[PDB]
């Protein structure tokens, strides 16, 4: 029966289109059974979440389908919808990227890598400690994608001069490269969570966050922190023991530590313009946590309340890498009449940071902001929690690990951006049903979006650690079960204990009501 | 007195810190003087314009400026400035940009700019006449950068084939030469205006009335381009038969004709993506153009009213560009199960439209649409108005010929774009204080900043006709005062005669007093 086989063949290779075609008829009834606002805005959401499921179109191109569907179903106007694609969030989102593409262009997050390579030190369960530690601090300011990619070839170069009873020492070699090779997008992904910035299901949040409730303000780029960064680094210890245990065996070393001291040396001395990114990322994160940190006053309680953001003050410390100058300035120059008199360069120029700006993850978080607004707008939120009357008995911990379970075991199929775009509605409706702060849902469900570690479908860096050869699907996925449950014991933990202090989540907040 | 040369240099070399560092404290009195709001919009708007002018800073990175001055200042608030950035008209801004990529991608512009300049013939007024149609129509939907820069290796080609007592005949080749140079960005920027996507300061007339006129919804796709058509083609006449007499004279033919038909047939046959691709544009067109024409009912009306724009229809019909497959599908293709299962490839992949699209443009335009919104916020518009008392007992078309000229000659140090966005709301209450429908005044300064002709500095294509070495700046300058006195006189016309029947300009409107 050789003829089946090579028509499922056919279907997959053409599996976009039919994919494409297929899903809106699948999904008429949804408009017929449902009220018509709530029934269209319904067929709206899960058109695209099937389409970034399955990957039919861009992830961007998808992002736009709201402005197609929202207006010709009568859901919400285009003037309406529109807007909701540049709310501030996505101008922190690209100032983060903006950053980042400044630290990326003068080699200053290679820099930071390799220091930290030298410092850990260059014993394989250090070694794994060091990659891991690097990747998740590099994951907190640039993607985790790009934090992955970068990473890699440093760690090909090391094993590489690592390795440059036969059957021991070669499953040996065999399970450190495994191990070295794994233990990267683990660290991005699960650093990617610390900051807003750094992963972009945060900023769905914050953005979404917006449209179900307006007048909720505590969640900013302090008080994320805050409230991750103990997490990740709780999170991050743990996987750096599980890798270390399952594969790290918990002249080669000076060999290692010729390479990493190779590659440093390379970099050059320290430019004026390394120094310069560097001091304006300091800059930049310490204004973006001394805003609101909510704990102690903030340097925003000096301005009208209400008008400042993390935007404000992003797109405020980035605007000054346009024209910073590259080079040292010096004085004597004016007094020296014969020195050249060329035009100095910018820390960043505007075409450096087009070419390097991810616009298509910009425009998908907007589809997600817009996504929200119609299902707040056309009524389907309250259908969905009226959906949920049979839920409002269960325990709002055991609420939080299921619902951190179901995210988890859903984003290893699909992007987490994706996957928290489609349930954080489901989440903000749930919390108003259960009786309890809409973030005591809201914020698990966030950060579990991000635990993808079984699959290279599941994140781009999986898939970045998969194309290098040495790793097999079944050994991320054995690694990734127990990634998942640790993550999902944490993340209850986190919100059960040092969140509820963070974000007031032990009474019902007034605008939730 | 070298040493004045000496420091005059140096201060020109660091012109642009010197300008970024100054402006805010040559414009500081500004605050001073006026009310307190008032007076720090119009500080914002002031360097803003400097900024622009001065090129101190990105024209993008300029547009930005708002976010952080608007919500520092209590004019506005982030999560209000931020979203005017998205509104609908940087949507269907970004639809054309995308069409265009598409266009581009499969040299659809160059088989038509080749087969157009077969038809118009090989004669030399014919010859500039071909070269000004091509670029005019291939600047209605790409942008003027873009149909110079891709016209200019044609023309330098087909002079190059055509000339590949001897002082006069070297006269007559240097005037072809520099006709044929300068016919092609003038006939750009002359195109551009025909349609709303054809250049940036349509849309940011289409959106700052958003702002300024909430209630205005006469100006779209299909009114502007009734209106602007047949302005932009006599304008083209004119400047055609100008340009003609000026330097045109009014075997070498064969071989222009041969260089010709060599560049057409290196194209190779036409492949079914370039149909398809050409399709999906004359959908595009006709779809924008017949959704509300306002002198026949539009596709729209069979639709929920106030929810449809020009936007949605244009999202809608490029998303197809990223699904539609590049090769001609076929049946028989299931049937045989020996043929390869490679996956196709579509019309537009996102990684070629994003590396193809201005954001900077983007960007541009919702600066200028969100100092639009700060200055109709903050009460500018008003203290303008009230400025402009003197001025109540201009007669109309006396007022729309001051303002014309005023904005072409001051657009020819600047960028149309800066320049419209800076002088459209001074339009906007100078209509308001006259008595006068605000379109009246409205679109002609928005017309008329396109007619920029005397200066490289003007416009980008300008400065690219300018980077051949073969156009000298007096040359630019004597055709470009012709150019804009006839652009002037023609405009007037225009506003006088035929747009007071499309955009009922005879009476104040309701929606502006
Ligand atoms: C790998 C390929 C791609 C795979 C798919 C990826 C995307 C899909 C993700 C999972 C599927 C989505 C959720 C389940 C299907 C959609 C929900 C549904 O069936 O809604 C309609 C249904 C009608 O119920 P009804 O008859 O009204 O109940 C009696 C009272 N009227 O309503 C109900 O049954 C009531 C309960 C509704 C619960 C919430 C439904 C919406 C959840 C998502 C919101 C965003
Ligand atoms: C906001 C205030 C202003 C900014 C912060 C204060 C000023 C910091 C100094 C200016 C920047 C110096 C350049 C930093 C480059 C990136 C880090 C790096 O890789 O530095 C390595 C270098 C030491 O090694 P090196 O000398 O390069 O090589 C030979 C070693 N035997 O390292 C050095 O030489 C200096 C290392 C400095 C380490 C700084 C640690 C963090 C300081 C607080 C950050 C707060 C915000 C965190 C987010
Ligand atoms: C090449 C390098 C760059 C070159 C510069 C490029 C950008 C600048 C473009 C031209 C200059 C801008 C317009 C003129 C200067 C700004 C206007 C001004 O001076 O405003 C303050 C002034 C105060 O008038 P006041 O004392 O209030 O009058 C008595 C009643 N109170 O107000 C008045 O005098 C009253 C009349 C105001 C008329 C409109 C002013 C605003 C026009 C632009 C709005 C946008
Ligand atoms: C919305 C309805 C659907 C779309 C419009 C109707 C279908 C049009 C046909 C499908 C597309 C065909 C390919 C067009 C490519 C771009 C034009 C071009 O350069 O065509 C050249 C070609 C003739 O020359 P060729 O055969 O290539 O070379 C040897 C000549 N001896 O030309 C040809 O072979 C055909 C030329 C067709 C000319 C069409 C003119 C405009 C039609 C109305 C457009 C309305 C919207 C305008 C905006
Ligand atoms: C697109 C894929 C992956 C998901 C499944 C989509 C389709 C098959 C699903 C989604 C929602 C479903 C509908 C949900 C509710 C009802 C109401 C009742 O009359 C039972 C059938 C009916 C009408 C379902 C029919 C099947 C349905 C339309
Ligand atoms: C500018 C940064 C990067 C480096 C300089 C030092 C930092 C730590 C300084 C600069 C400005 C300072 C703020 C200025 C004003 C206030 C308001 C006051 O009621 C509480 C302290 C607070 C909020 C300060 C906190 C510390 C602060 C943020
Ligand atoms: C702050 C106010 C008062 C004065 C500003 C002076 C600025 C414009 C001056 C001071 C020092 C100068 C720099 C000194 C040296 C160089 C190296 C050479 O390649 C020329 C450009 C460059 C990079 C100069 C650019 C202009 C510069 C930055
Ligand atoms: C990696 C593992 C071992 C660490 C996390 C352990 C988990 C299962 C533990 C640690 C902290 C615990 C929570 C601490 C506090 C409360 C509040 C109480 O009123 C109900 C139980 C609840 C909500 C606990 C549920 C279980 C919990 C989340
Ligand atoms: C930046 C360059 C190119 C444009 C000129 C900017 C400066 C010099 C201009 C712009 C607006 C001007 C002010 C406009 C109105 C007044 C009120 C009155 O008291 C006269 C002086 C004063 C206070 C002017 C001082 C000079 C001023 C601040
Ligand atoms: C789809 C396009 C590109 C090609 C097909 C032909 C075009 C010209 C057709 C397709 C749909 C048509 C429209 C369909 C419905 C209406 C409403 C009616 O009250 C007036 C005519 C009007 C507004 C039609 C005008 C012509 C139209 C736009
Ligand atoms: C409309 C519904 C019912 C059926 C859709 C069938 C689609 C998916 C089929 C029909 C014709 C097919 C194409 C036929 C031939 C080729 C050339 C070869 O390189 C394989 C891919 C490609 C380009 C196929 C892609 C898939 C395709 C477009
Ligand atoms: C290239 C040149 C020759 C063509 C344009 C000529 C200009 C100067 C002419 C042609 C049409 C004219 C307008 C026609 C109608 C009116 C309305 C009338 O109540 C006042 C004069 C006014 C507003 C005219 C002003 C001058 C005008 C704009
Ligand atoms: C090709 C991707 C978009 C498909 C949109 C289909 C919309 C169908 C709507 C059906 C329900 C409303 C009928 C009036
Ligand atoms: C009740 C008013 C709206 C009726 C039509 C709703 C469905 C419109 C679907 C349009 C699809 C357009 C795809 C490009
Ligand atoms: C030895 C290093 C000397 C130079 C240190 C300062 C580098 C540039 C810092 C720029 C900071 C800008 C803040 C707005
Ligand atoms: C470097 C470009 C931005 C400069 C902004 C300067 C703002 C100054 C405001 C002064 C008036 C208000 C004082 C309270
Ligand atoms: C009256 C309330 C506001 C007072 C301050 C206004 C001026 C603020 C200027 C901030 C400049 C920030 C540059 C990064
Ligand atoms: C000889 C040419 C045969 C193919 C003509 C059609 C080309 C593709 C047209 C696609 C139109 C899509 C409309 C949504
Ligand atoms: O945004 C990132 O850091 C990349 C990872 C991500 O969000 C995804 O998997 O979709
Ligand atoms: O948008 C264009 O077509 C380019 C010309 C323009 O707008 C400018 O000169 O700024
Ligand atoms: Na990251
Ligand atoms: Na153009």
């Amino acid at each position: 029966m050789a003829a089946l086989a090579a028509a499922a063949k056919k279907v997959w290779s053409a599996r976009r289109l039919l994919v494409l075609l297929f899903t809106p008829l699948a999904l008429l009834p949804v408009v017929f059974a449902l009220p018509p606002k709530e029934g269209r805005c319904l067929f709206v959401i899960l058109l695209m979440a099937v389409y970034w499921c399955t990957e039919a179109l861009p992830l961007s191109v998808t992002a736009l389908l709201p402005i197609v569907l929202f207006p010709f179903m009568g859901i919400l106007p285009s003037n309406k919808v529109c807007p909701q694609y540049f709310l501030d969030t996505n101008f922190l989102f690209l100032s983060g990227l903006i950053m980042a593409s400044a630290i990326e262009e003068w080699n200053l997050h290679r820099r930071i890598a390799l220091k930290i390579l030298m410092l850990v030190g260059v014993q394989p369960a250090r070694l794994i400690l060091g990659m891991m530690v690097t990747t998740s601090f590099l994951s907190m300011w640039l993607s985790n994608t790009a934090s992955t990619a970068m990473m890699l070839p440093i760690a090909n170069a090391i094993l590489k001069s690592l390795f440059g009873d036969s059957r021991k020492e070669d499953e040996y070699r065999r399970n450190i490269w495994k191990g070295f090779l794994i233990s990267i997008p683990y660290s991005a992904s699960i650093g990617g969570t610390a900051t807003l910035t750094g992963t972009a299901p945060n900023l769905i949040l914050l953005g979404q966050l917006k449209s179900f409730f307006p007048q909720c303000d505590v969640v900013n780029f302090g008080s994320w922190f805050i409230f991750a960064f103990p997490l990740m680094l709780l999170f991050l210890l743990a996987g750096w023991l599980w890798i270390s245990f399952l594969y790290g065996g918990l002249n080669a070393e000076d060999r290692a530590r010729a390479v990493i001291r190779e590659e440093y040396q390379n970099l050059g001395p320290i430019k004026f313009a390394e120094q310069a990114v560097f001091i304006l990322f300091c800059m930049f994160a310490i204004l973006l946590f001394t805003r609101d940190p909510k704990f102690i006053p903030g340097w925003a309680s000096l301005f009208n309340p209400g008008f400042l953001s993390d935007a404000v003050t992003g797109v405020a410390i980035v605007t000054i890498l346009f024209f910073f100058p590259s080079q040292r300035p010096s004085l004597k120059w004016w007094f020296d009449f014969k020195a050249p008199n060329t035009e100095t360069e910018p820390l960043l120029t505007w075409k450096k940071a087009q070419e390097t700006v991810p616009w298509n993850i910009i425009l998908l978080l907007g589809g997600g902001f817009a996504m929200a607004k119609g299902c707040e707008e056309s009524g389907l939120s309250v259908w969905i929690g009226g959906q949920l009357h049979p839920l409002e008995n269960v325990p709002p911990a055991l609420a939080v690990l299921l619902i951190t379970v179901v995210i988890a075991f859903f984003t290893e199929f699909a992007s987490n951006t994706a996957t928290i775009i489609i349930f954080l509605p489901v989440l903000a409706e749930l919390a108003i049903r259960l009786r309890v702060h809409p973030l005591y849902l809201m914020i698990p469900g966030t950060v579990g979006c991000s635990f993808a570690f079984m699959l290279p479908v599941s994140t781009p860096p999986n898939s970045i650690a998969f194309a290098s050869g040495h790793l097999l699907v079944k050994d991320m996925v054995r690694t990734g079960l127990l990634m998942n449950l640790m993550g999902v014991l944490l993340l209850s933990l986190a919100m059960n204990t040092w969140a509820q202090t963070i974000f007031q989540l032990g009474t019902f907040p007034d605008w939730a009501d």
